[PDB]
């Protein structure tokens, strides 16, 4: 973790490409999720403090991350599975044996559950109203559970249709295998309940209509272009799948 | 919890409406259970320290409590499920995943089990003689496990038939989905075993024939009337039920 | 428990009636097992520090003990189930939910397992050679795990046939529902491994041929006769059995 | 364990018979595995700090070890099962009840899992690439988890075919019931990650081409010949198997 430190939570919405870099803090940790590596440029750098993946694609994402790391495209300290310990959302065996199949990773819920009131908030809305927070918000909850007090948001656009993501997701392998109000109310609850501060790094995003923009500390960050980079998720061998079958 | 503090345990018997308010302590926490919100007046106020619900109706009660809270009809700090960890009394999956479905609530048994001798007392009578204590007594056991030493009882009438409850329970949704000696001996065991004091707030009740009445400290409590209040339990969506199905 | 204190472990062999009372320590705790209450006299008094029962009859024994206690025939501080956590010896569900059905009792194995080497000794002989220690020895292992250093043995005769027990076991309800060397080697292992001392209180028993007799401290113990005492195990209601069915 | 102390990890490759005894440290603990007792001479002495056995043959190996100990052929302090907590590699029931069937033994994984990064390294290669480390490397990981900092390797030849083992394995009972690069990279990872030192005791082995030879401290070790020794694994009774059946 990194209590006291600043963290940038990045969703993969089109606003990820519209970061106002003059509002970027001088120092920060970076939380990325799902298909972040699909980005055509290092919008937030090669170093991540943590990467999050849904349980449904964790097996393949973990495999892909190791390739990303080995190829020196990205680095990360923590690897998180964004689970909730809910029968209708995750394979039960997957969760129970998680640390034995992915020893250097964590069950996101182990941190998420430390925020008892938000866990209740999420569970009540998901279970009774079919209202679920997105990965962007999940990461904010984990960031808070880890000790962060200043969270800078980017790439959270609430699926505006105009543009689905900050990159082309029409990838062969990936293809083979929520609302604005739900997320906003959740972030509000998080800010007011645990007394942390949320900042927005993208002035053109819808998020900017609800949370204040980060100050203009102005940093000299450099955005590096990517070349011959990995832009599709990798598929493990049939043998591998056979070994992980029990965890579906 | 609230060790040292005073607590009023309220059953929903007809004596709930016959509280001798001059015997009400100047300060206290309030424990309510099941259909308490059906009351036509705030006999013990809007603020509860804890509310208890049987496992069989917890799914719907939790849903209803959130509505009660959102509508500002009641407030509570703790939400308790009055379970016993008994196969013939509760769905096993319900208990095992309880904290993951209701994060801000507690399994009453986690406190009840701290009183090893009373747990034994209850288990022996329930299992071998089919003699079960009511919710009123269960709450007394939890109150003691939480540190309370002075317990004031109300709404405990041992089902006198003359009047079943302190309100009309002939509610549409509710309809859709023990003995005097058993409770009295249990309360006696509780008082003599953990050295706490039990007081009765209703002089016209049968309970008053067994436990002493609370002193006449005389307080200036105000009983507020209710209007357009929630007086029936709410039923969650079929979608919600589908998600909670495994916990029956 | 009672570390430093002296304990008398009583099997139910015929030597229970041939205790040399002049060798009885001035002060002691008493461990009894199974059908001890069948005795026609209080050979070791009415007060027991602990009573042990096999898992196969625990449901009925617990029921019977409560009757013995209520009727003031015996008193006990601890109630132990002599289990081993072995699939072929005990119902698995029985062990897993034990503390929820019998809150004031203990799983003997929770103490037995603290003696890692003896647990290994027992397991190896039971599993691979079908050589099992009797309840008398099991109790010695639990006594040691509890802190006792001086153990006095009685009623351990290794089933000499001449007389099976110190009382008539031809009881209606009971009827309805190992070797010398195995026990002796186990006691030797216990004495030499945990550095405790074993004494024999019955000079006419076979046990006296292997372990030294307790010194003649000479006490003024009084053996009280029993009258209209409980001399058969009690059978719980069909309703009770229905509730405990899952634990067979 | 034995932090600070030196340990000799012995595989059973043909190099076990080609130890350069002048490079043997003056004092050390010894880790042996599987069919080590098949050796025709005490190449590393009769005293072992620990012996390791795969879960598939643990039932029979444990039985055999007890015979080896009883017959005074070997002595050991620890008995380890080299497991990984992987469904496709071990019987799940075997692992869950392990400490109840073999109280004086340990699940190797309980120590192996303390090295989170190596556990991840092993799991990733095994699961996704079908690349598994041998027992020799597993023991190195356990040695490190136990506090050892200087590890001397012997009997690790990476199955050169020329000679499969340092002894004849064509044994009746045994018969009835990986790569160089995988092991070497794993040992490298271990050395560089936990900052320990690896030494090779066999100059003629392939291992000597990758890790440095131990210094010539020169000791006066004596290699004792064996006579009428146990050279085949023992088979437990059908009764025993019947009791351990659930753990396959
Ligand atoms: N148009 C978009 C697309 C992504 N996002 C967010 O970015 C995350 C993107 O990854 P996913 O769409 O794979 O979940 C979402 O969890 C959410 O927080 C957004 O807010 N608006
Ligand atoms: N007539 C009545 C009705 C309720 N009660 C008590 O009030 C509680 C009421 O809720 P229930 O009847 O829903 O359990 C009981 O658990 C018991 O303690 C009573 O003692 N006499
Ligand atoms: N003849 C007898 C009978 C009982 N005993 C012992 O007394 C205990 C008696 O209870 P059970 O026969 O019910 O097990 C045995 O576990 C054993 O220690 C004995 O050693 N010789
Ligand atoms: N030829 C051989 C044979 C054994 N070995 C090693 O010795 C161990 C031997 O026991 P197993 O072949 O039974 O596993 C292997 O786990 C491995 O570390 C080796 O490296 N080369």
């Amino acid at each position: 973790g990194s209590h006291m430190k600043k963290v940038i939570i990045a969703g993969n919405g089109p606003s990820l490409k519209e970061i106002d870099y003059s509002r970027l803090p001088n120092d920060f940790d970076v939380f990325r999720c799902n298909q972040f590596y699909f980005e055509d440029k290092y919008y937030l750098g090669k170093k991540c403090k943590a990467v999050f993946y849904n349980p449904s694609l964790f097996f393949e994402q973990y495999y892909t991350l190791k390739h990303l790391i080995q190829n020196q495209e990205y680095e990360t300290e923590l690897i998180m599975c964004s689970n909730y310990n809910q029968a209708h959302l995750e394979n039960e065996n997957f969760v129970k044996t998680f640390y034995d199949y992915f020893p250097d990773a964590h069950l996101g819920y182990d941190f998420f559950k430390q925020l008892k009131d938000f866990n209740a908030y999420f569970k009540f809305h998901e279970i009774y109203f079919n209202q679920r927070i997105t990965s962007g918000v999940y990461m904010c909850a984990v960031a808070i559970a880890l000790g962060y007090k200043e969270i800078y948001l980017s790439g959270i656009d609430f699926y505006q249709n105009g543009s689905s993501y900050a990159f082309d997701t029409k990838q062969k392998n990936l293809l083979k295998l929520h609302s604005k109000n739900t997320d906003i109310k959740a972030l509000e609850f998080l800010e007011k309940t645990y007394k942390i501060k949320l900042y927005c790094l993208c002035p053109n995003s819808l998020l900017a209509n609800f949370i204040g923009l980060a100050p203009n500390l102005n940093s000299n960050f450099i955005i590096q272009e990517k070349n011959n980079y990995t832009k599709d998720i990798l598929i493990p061998s049939s043998e591998a799948y056979g070994k992980f079958s029990k965890n579906i």
